[PDB]
């Protein structure tokens, strides 16, 4: 797995540990989306919310998905491609989550939705390239989506998905 796939995974584990130790609240105090005018200009906060996870279950699956999809995109398409997908989806989903439900949140699932969308759409319009989303894995990706949609936020997730579909569109549009 590439340097980008790895660094993100390691950081999510590190933050998660910092969260078990000092408690979630303390960590969010520093990494969460600005929750006061006084934090307005602390720029890392527009991205660092994707690094926090609140349950073993979430970071486990988010990282599995990230490891499979992110790794595939970085290897066949390059680190740069994964960095842009992650940056834009993290900002957009973070923004939509923030707008309808407040600054207290976290998770890499917004970015993960960008990846599922991207891998699947490129692999359907530009078969040729090695990046497609396995038939069986489309089924388990759906189950995962379902788990999330029926709370077993959805807006933040569609925004993440929208960034991925948009980018696969643009790409499978070059040639
Ligand atoms: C979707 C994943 C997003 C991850 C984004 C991580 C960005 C971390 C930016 O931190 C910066 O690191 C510098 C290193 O020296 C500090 O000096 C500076 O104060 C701090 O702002």
């Amino acid at each position: 797995a590439g340097p980008v796939t790895w660094v993100m995974m390691i950081a999510c584990v590190v933050v998660f540990i910092a969260m078990q130790i000092l408690g979630d609240q303390e960590v969010m105090l520093w990494l969460a989306w600005p929750f006061d005018p006084t934090l307005k200009f602390e720029f890392w906060r527009y991205f660092t919310h994707a690094l926090m996870h609140f349950s073993l279950m979430h970071i486990l699956f988010n990282l599995l998905w990230w490891w499979y999809l992110g790794g595939a995109v970085e290897k066949r398409l390059g680190s740069g491609k994964l960095i842009v997908i992650t940056l834009i989806s993290a900002l957009l989903s973070g923004y939509v989550q923030q707008k309808f439900s407040g600054p207290w949140f976290g998770g890499l699932s917004g970015v993960v939705y960008a990846l599922m969308g991207y891998v699947w759409l490129r692999g359907e319009r530009d078969p040729q390239s090695g990046i497609y989303l396995q038939r069986g894995l489309i089924i388990f990706a759906l189950i995962w989506i379902v788990a999330g949609w029926f709370d077993l936020a959805n807006g933040a997730h569609i925004a993440g998905l929208a960034v991925g579909l948009a980018m696969a569109f643009v790409d499978s549009l070059n040639a």
